[PDB]
């Protein structure tokens, strides 16, 4: 399906945010999905289908001074 992911109209091959994130190789490090400007939470990926003709934006989420990036226990 023909979606605008982050800004390109980009034709993919997957029916599923999750296999969309995957297919991007965006799963990993600190990537987010941004599905009408709206963030999509990873645990709700594969819940989530993509739809043609739809704005995925891919939100690269500024976590770097956030204490939650590394905590013991």
């Amino acid at each position: 399906m023909l979606v605008t992911i982050n800004g390109e109209q980009r034709e993919v091959q997957s029916a599923s945010v999750a296999a969309l994130m995957t297919e991007l190789d965006c799963t990993d490090g600190h990537y987010a999905v941004a599905l009408n400007y709206d963030v999509v939470p990873r645990g709700k990926w594969d819940e989530t289908p993509v739809t043609a003709g739809d704005e995925i934006e891919i939100l690269t989420p500024r976590q770097g001074g956030l204490e939650h990036h590394h905590h013991h226990h």
